C-alpha cells in the first residue's frame, strides 16, 4: 500500500495547530494570564470576559510568574535563533503588545523567574555559572551563585524560595533574600524537594518526593528544621501521592497542592480532594473568588478550567476524525530485566489493525514522565496507523525517588532494559505486529542507544535531537547542563566513553532517521555531523534532517511541522518494507 | 501560514496526472497511445473516446507497428527495474490477452519496429539487430555499439546508431540477407530517419548551427538535401528534427525544433500546432494528430490544427489555474550575447512576486517548452519559474554549447546571474530564489558564495561542493569529463567550498546518501564548514535519490518547496 503523504501533512498541521494553553497567574484586574499556542506561535494573553487580549508582538517562550495583581507581565524571548540566549520583556498591561526590553539583562538561558511587581528575580545560566539574580530600581544584582541548575519557586516579602540540582540527582530546597541576598541549601535525607511555597508565617511549605511516596513538610530557613504538615483535611494524605506537581498559597491564605500518582494528577485545598477532569493539573489560581487550574490529557490538548465544574475557559477544539484516531490509552505495567514493573502508557491507534504498527516513543529527560497528558508526537502517530507504547524507564518522574535516581550512574544501561521490555510486551501482548523506537532530546539518545545495543529489536529508529557523545557535548555545554551531565554519569568518563551511541556505530543494522536542530544548544549539532561520517564510513544507510533557526523549544507552527513530519514519513515509508 | 498539505495535495496531482504519447494508428483506424502515470505505463486503444487498456499489467514500451496492423508488440522488464524485458503480443481484437515471445531471450530491448509479419528490434545482452517471424528468431546483423531501428519499408530496415565518433550514424540492413551498412554523416548527427517509397533514406541531420533535411541513397551512400514542395521548413530554420515519416499516401511529415518549441510540417507545409513540442504525427480518420507538451500542459494527444485534445490527463480547476502560461525571453547577459530564457508564470503569485530561477544539470541540457513537474510543482506553490538557457546548454548550436568549456561557474554563472537581474528589471520578479540540481545544484551554491545578496535564499540538490576532491574521488569517465570541464587552479577557485565565508543568505542542501556520482562525504564536509561559520543552512540527506513517483517528490522536491514556502514567511 502507498503512503498517504497529503493525509499525513494536514493530520500532523492539525494537530500542531490546535490550540495549547498554559496557566500562568493572576495579573492586573484579576486577568487570567495564560501563555498559549495560538494562531501558529507561542503568546501571552490576559483572559477576562470571554475575550483574550495579546501581550506579546513576536512570538516568546515564556513569561515569568507573576505576583497576582501586578499590573505588568515579563516576557521570556528567544533571540538567539534556537540556542536558548534569551531576554527579558516588559508590558505593562494597560497597553499590550507595547514590549520593553530589559536592557540591564544580557542574554543568557533564563531557567525560571518571579516578578513582584517591584523586583524581577530569576534564575540563568551563562557560560561559566548559574546564578540567581535580582532586578530593581537599583540595577540587576546577583544574589548567589548556584552549584547547577535552580529554578525561583516563590517570594513572599524578602525571603526568596527555590529549588536546586546540586547533586545526585537529588533537589535541594533554597533560600535567598531580596535586601540582602545570599544562598542557604536545605538538603533532605529521605529524597527530593517536588515544589515549594512560602507561608504566612515565612515558613517554606515544599513537597518532599521520597522513595515511594511524597508528603508536604514545612522548612524553617531560620534553624533548618523540617517538620511534617498537617492539614485541616485528611484527603490529601489518604490520596497517598507519589509525585507533587505544583503547590502555592493562594490569595486567601488557602494552601493549593496539586500531586500525582500513576500518571494522574488531583488538586486539594488545605487537604480537601477538589473535583476536577481526568488527567494531569498544572497551577492553582484563585480568579474572581473562583479556582481555576490547566487541564490535560492524551486526548485533550492543554486547556484553562474552572473547578470543581471542570468546564473549559481556553481550549482548542480537536476535529472529530482526529479525536477518533485515537482509540483509547491506558496504563500497564511491564516487568523489566530486574523484575521491576515499569509504568507504560499504550496509545491505541484507531487507525491500525490490532496486531498493528506499533512505535516505542521514548520520552526525553531524562527527568521526566510519559503521564495521561497530551502529547503532539503521540497523537501524529495514532493518526498516521501507529500505536504509541510510552514507557516510563527508570530516571522517569512521577512514581517515587527511588525509581527516579535508578539511572543516575547508569545511562544507556538499567533504563534501555525498561524500553526493550516495554517494546518486547507489545509484541508478546498481541498489541504490535511490527516495532518502531522513536524519541527526542534524550529519547533520541535512547533510540540510538537501542539501535547500537539491541540491534533486531526494533524495525526502524527515529532519533531527533539526540545526544551522540557525552564527552563532545560536556565540552559544548554550559554551567548548568555541564553540571547536569556529571551528575547523570556520575562523574566517570568511562561512563560517558562507553554509554555514548557514536562510539558503538558498527552494531547499527536498522534502517535510522536523523533529525536535528541545526543550533540547539542543549544537543549540538557539530557531535551529530561526526555520527553521520560514521554511519557513512560503515555503510550504513540512514537519511537526516536538519532544520534551521530552531533549537530545543519550537514556538513556531512551520518549525514544528519540520522537525516532526520527517519522522512519520519515515515510519509510515519504512510500514511498507 | 503557511499551508503545507495544500503543497503536497496539488504535488501528489502533477506528479498522479495521466501523461500520453503517441505511437501509432492500428487496426481498424485506432490510435496507438502509451498513457504514463506515476512511474506506471500502459497501452491503449483510442477510438470514439473510450480507451482500451492492452496490457494486463505494467509494461515498459511498445514497439512501433506499421499503419494498421492488427496487433502490439509490448515490452516488460523481466525483474523489478531490471534491465532486460521480454515481448509480448496483443490481438488489437482481443485485448488483455498477452501471449509472450518466448523465442526472443531476456535481453535489453532498445528499439523495435513491427511490420505485422516479422518483428524487428535491436537488443543488448554484444548489441544485435533482430528479426521475428514465422521462422523464428533471426539476427540479422552486430552493431558496434547501440542502435536503434526507425523504419521498415520492404526488405529496407533503416536506423540510428552510436557506433562511435561522437556522432549518431545512420546504418541500413536487409530484413532477407541481413547485413549492416553504415553511414557516417562526417560533420553531422543523424536524428531521424525514415524509408521513401522510392526506397530511398530520408533523414533529419543536426549540425553545429542548423539541422538539415538530407536524402541518402542507400545503394552508394550519396548525401544531398532534400527540397520539399513547400518552403515553410526551410524557412522555419530549425536546429533540430525532432521526427519524421512517410504517411500512408505518401506525404512526409516532418516535426522540427528551434528555440525550445516544435512546429508540424507536411510535405514542407507548417500545420498549426499548439505551442511547445510534439511527436510523432499520424493521419487518423482523414485528421493530422500528434502529441502535445508544454511548461503548462502535461503530454497530451491533440487534434491539428485546432489544437483540441482528444486524451489528455485531468487536472483540478484550482491547480489548472494555478499554472499560467510560458513565454520565451532573451535576457541580455554580460558579454552582449542573449540568453533564451523560458518563464513559467504562476497564477497564484503577484506581479512583481516569489521567483525561482530553477537551474538546469548537465549541463549540457535544455530548458525548452515542455512539461515539468518541478517548474510546475514551484508555479503551483505560488513561484515565478525562470528557467535560463546558459553558455553550455544544448539546443542552441555548437558554440554556445561548447562556451562553459574551461570556465566552470564562471562564464556561465554570470548567464544565470543576468536571467536573475532580467527578473528584477522585467518588473515580475519582487524576491529572487535560486534552485537547481546536479551540475544546477552546484551552481546554486557557486552562485551565493560569487553573488550573495542576489538571492534571497538558495537550494542546493545533488550538487558537486569541490571539484578538486570529485576528480580524484570520482572514476575515469567522470574524471575525463572534469578535466575538459575545468587546470587544478581553476578546479579549486570554482569549488563553492572555500568560499563558504562569502555566503549570507540561508541555504537549502537536498543530497542522496548512498550516490557514486555525488557522493556524501563532500558535503558533509561543507555543512561543518556552515556550521562552524554561523551559516544558517537545512539539511535533507536521503538514501537512493528523476521524480516519477511521489515517493520520489517526498524526498527530492518537497523539501525544496518547504523550504521556500517558509523562507517568503
Ligand atoms: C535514447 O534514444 C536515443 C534515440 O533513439 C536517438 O536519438
Amino acid at each position: 500500500m502507498p503512503v498517504e503523504f497529503s493525509r499525513i501533512v494536514r493530520d500532523v498541521e492539525r494537530l500542531i495547530a490546535v490550540e495549547k494553553y498554559s496557566l500562568q497567574g493572576v495579573v492586573d484586574g484579576d486577568k487570567l494570564l495564560v501563555v498559549g499556542f495560538s494562531e501558529g506561535s507561542v503568546n501571552a494573553y490576559l483572559y477576562d470576559g470571554g475575550e483574550t487580549v495579546k501581550l506579546n508582538r513576536e512570538p516568546i517562550n515564556s513569561v515569568l510568574d507573576p505576583h497576582y495583581g501586578v499590573g505588568r507581565v515579563i516576557l521570556v524571548r528567544d533571540v538567539s535563533k534556537g540556542a536558548e540566549q534569551h531576554a527579558l520583556f516588559k508590558v505593562n498591561t494597560s497597553r499590550p503588545g507595547e514590549e520593553q526590553r530589559l536592557e540591564a539583562v544580557k542574554p543568557m538561558r533564563i531557567l525560571s523567574g518571579v516578578d513582584t511587581g517591584e523586583a524581577v528575580v530569576f534564575t540563568g545560566a551563562t557560560e561559566d555559572r548559574v546564578a540567581l539574580y535580582a532586578l530593581d530600581g537599583g540595577g540587576l544584582r546577583e544574589l548567589a551563585r548556584l552549584p547547577g541548575f535552580g529554578f525561583v519557586s516563590d517570594i513572599r516579602g524578602d525571603l526568596i524560595a527555590g529549588l536546586g540540582f546540586f547533586g545526585g540527582g537529588r533537589v535541594s530546597l533554597f533560600t535567598s533574600n531580596l535586601s540582602s541576598g545570599g544562598l542557604r541549601v536545605f538538603d533532605s535525607g529521605e529524597g527530593s524537594f517536588s515544589s515549594a511555597s512560602i507561608s504566612p508565617g515565612m515558613k517554606v511549605t515544599a513537597g518532599l518526593e521520597t522513595a515511594r511516596e511524597a508528603r508536604l513538610v514545612t522548612v524553617d530557613p531560620r534553624d533548618g528544621s523540617v517538620e511534617d504538615l498537617e492539614l485541616p483535611s485528611k484527603d490529601f494524605s489518604s490520596y497517598r501521592p507519589t509525585a507533587i506537581t505544583w503547590l502555592g498559597y493562594l490569595p486567601d491564605g488557602r494552601l493549593a497542592v496539586v500531586a500525582r500518582r500513576e500518571g494522574r494528577s488531583a488538586v486539594f485545598i488545605d487537604g480537601e480532594r477538589v473535583e476536577a477532569p481526568q488527567g494531569n493539573h498544572g497551577r492553582v489560581v484563585l480568579w474572581r473568588g473562583k479556582l481555576v487550574t490547566s487541564h490535560t490529557s492524551l486526548s485533550t490538548p492543554p486547556r484553562i478550567v474552572s473547578l470543581p465544574s471542570g468546564e473549559p475557559l481556553l481550549e482548542g477544539g480537536l476535529p472529530e476524525d482526529l479525536r477518533r484516531s485515537i482509540a483509547g490509552s491506558r496504563l500497564v505495567w511491564v516487568e523489566s530485566f530486574d523484575g521491576s514493573r515499569v509504568p507504560t502508557y499504550v496509545l491505541e491507534s484507531g487507525r491500525a489493525p490490532t496486531p498493528g504498527p506499533t512505535v516505542v516513543l521514548v520520552h526525553g529527560g531524562p527527568f521526566a514522565e510519559d503521564s495521561d497528558s497530551w502529547d503532539t508526537f503521540a497523537a501524529s502517530l495514532a493518526a498516521a496507523g501507529f500505536h504509541v507504547v510510552m514507557p516510563n524507564y527508570r530516571g522517569s518522574t512521577g512514581y517515587g525517588e527511588e525509581w527516579r535516581l535508578k539511572i543516575i550512574g547508569d545511562p544507556c544501561g538499567g533504563e534501555l532494559e525498561d524500553v526493550s521490555a516495554a517494546a518486547r510486551w507489545a509484541r508478546e501482548s498481541g498489541l504490535a505486529s511490527e516495532l518502531y523506537i522513536m524519541g527526542y532530546s534524550y529519547g533520541g539518545y535512547m533510540t540510538l542507544c537501542a539501535l547500537t545495543m539491541k540491534p533486531g529489536l526494533f524495525k526502524a529508529g527515529v532519533a531527533g535531537a539526540s545526544v551522540v557523545d557525552w564527552e563532545e557535548m560536556y565540552e559544548l555545554s554550559d554551567a548548568a547542563f555541564r553540571n547536569f551531565i556529571e551528575q547523570l554519569t556520575g562523574g566517570s568518563r568511562e561512563i560517558m566513553r562507553s554509554r555514548s551511541p557514536i562510539n558503538h556505530v558498527d552494531r547499527i543494522k536498522e534502517p535510522l532517521a536523523l533529525i536535528h536542530p541545526q543550533n540547539a544548544s542543549r544537543t549540538p549539532l557539530k557531535p551529530l555531523l561526526r555520527l553521520m561520517g560514521e554511519l557513512l564510513a560503515r555503510g550504513k544507510t540512514f537519511e537526516a534532517h536538519i532544520i534551521p533557526d530552531a533549537g530545543h523549544a519550537i514556538n513556531t507552527m512551520e518549525d514544528a511541522v519540520k522537525i516532526l513530519l520527517p519522522a512519520v514519513f519515515f515510519l509510515a515509508t519504512q510500514r511498507e518494507r
